[PDB]
């Protein structure tokens, strides 16, 4: 099987082992609200999570997308109810990781009691060892290389550069199947968030026009990694009505990159 060596069942069944390659644990917060249940399943194993529980990413492969079946549930006075089902994706780095949901079924709002087929893709948690804004490198520049992944497309390539003297970053997404998702990530400032985490929020561009927004956290004690997401907006227009109406579509992209080791001497 092509998933041999993926460690999916191991992730669902083993306790934390401090000998495993990091990131060892991914705390679930955005991925499962308080009071709900998230059931994951793969390779014959299953485990249910609540808000604050951690996934054992130490058992998964670095720099790849790991895939699990999921069922989102709530228990209401004795009855276990399905809210949503589909594929749960996890992308692991050494100091950071992220999750995402490919929905396939949701609760039906036109015929109550039923599940209905519906495809949608969203980002879950962005997790890891946040770099403090107040302890960043004081100068120089670093280049990060990694992955951009969206709905049915884990092949995108992320390049991103941070100038620590200017406290600014910029980069680009290449090689996604859908051409309008290969956007530039415009120059944007590093700022501290409410927990002093170093975070970058800016615009995305396509042939020089503004087409949405992105956010990246910086991770690791020495700013080794970036992780976060982008949102690409597309406007759709009527062609067959006298009334000119629009509809806006949003497509989400998960983002993760790392600095590469460079050839060096010890003398
Ligand atoms: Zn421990
Ligand atoms: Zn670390
Ligand atoms: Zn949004
Ligand atoms: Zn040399
Ligand atoms: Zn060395």
């Amino acid at each position: 099987a092509a998933d041999i060596g993926a460690g999916l069942a191991d992730a669902l069944t083993a306790p934390l082992d401090h000998k495993d390659k990091g990131l060892q644990s991914l705390t679930l917060d955005q991925s499962v609200r308080k009071n709900e249940k998230l059931k994951l399943a793969a390779q014959g194993a299953e485990k249910t999570y609540g808000n604050g529980d951690s996934l054992n990413t130490g058992k998964l492969k670095n720099d790849k997308v790991s895939r699990f079946d999921f069922i989102r549930q709530i228990e209401v006075d004795g009855q276990l109810i399905t809210l949503e089902s589909g594929e749960f994706q996890v992308y692991k780095q050494s100091h950071s990781a992220l999750t995402a949901f490919q929905t396939e079924q949701i609760q039906d709002s036109e015929h109550s009691g039923k599940m209905v087929a519906k495809r949608q893709f969203r980002i879950g948690d962005i997790a890891g060892e946040h770099t403090s804004f107040d302890k960043l490198p004081e100068g120089g520049r670093a280049t990060y290389r990694g992955t951009a992944f969206g709905s049915d497309d884990a092949g995108g390539k992320l390049t991103y550069t941070i100038d620590f003297a200017a406290k600014q970053g910029n980069g680009k997404i290449e090689h996604l199947k859908s051409p309008e998702l290969n956007v530039d990530l415009a120059a944007a400032d590093i700022k501290p968030d409410g927990k002093r985490h170093a975070v970058i929020s800016g615009s995305v561009l396509y042939n020089q026009a503004e087409k949405g927004s992105y956010s990246l956290g910086i991770f690791g004690g020495k700013a080794q990694e970036v992780a976060g997401s982008a949102e690409v907006k597309t406007v759709y227009y009527t062609k067959d009505t006298n009334n000119n109406l629009t509809l806006v579509g949003i497509r989400h992209i998960g983002l993760a990159a790392k600095q590469l080791e460079h050839h060096h001497h010890h003398h």
